[PDB]
């Protein structure tokens, strides 16, 4: 028996001026 | 038995002049 | 058996100029 | 009474392969 | 009575491989 | 009675590979 | 008598994940 | 008589996650 | 009589996670 969790969270709040901006959320799993 | 867990975060708040910024996020699991 | 538990965190609040700014968070499980 | 004078500039001349250029000019006032 | 005066001045002539430059500029004022 | 003056210069000539250059012009002023 | 030669290569095999990824080749030749 | 030669290589093999990647491959020449 | 060469070389194999990776290669030759 195998169990594999990924969790991931961007929160933003109040914000101004996000030029150019990266949001990157990248997961991989492998057997 | 096997088990994995991974967690990740950012908040951010009240925030002004992100130019240019980047967030990554990377996860790999593997067997 | 096996556990493996990873975690990770980045708050932040009232902030200006985060010009140029990267976070980075960078996770791996292997077996 | 309350004055708020803000100027950018950019010249550029006898220019070549300028590529993946940016030019960014980015102004606020606040009262 | 309150007075803010803000300059900024990007000049270049003659140029040759510009690859992947930048050129920013950024002003605030407050009150 | 209050004056703020804030002056910035970048002047380039006769370049060649500039390249992944950065010109950072960053001003603030409070009150 | 004058001669110029140039040469570039990229070669890549067996990839994944190559997000945001940039392959430059550039070439000037002058008399 | 003038004889001028450049090369250049990148070659790359069984690459995962290769983000945010820049691989750059610059020639120049002047007589 | 004149003569110039130049070689560069970058091999990469079984890697992971080469995340904000930078391969340069300049050349550059006169006369």
């Amino acid at each position: 028996q195998l169990h594999q969790q990924q969790h991931q969270q961007q929160h933003q709040q109040h914000q101004q001026h996000q030029q150019q901006q990266q949001l990157h959320q990248h997961q991989q799993q492998l057997s």
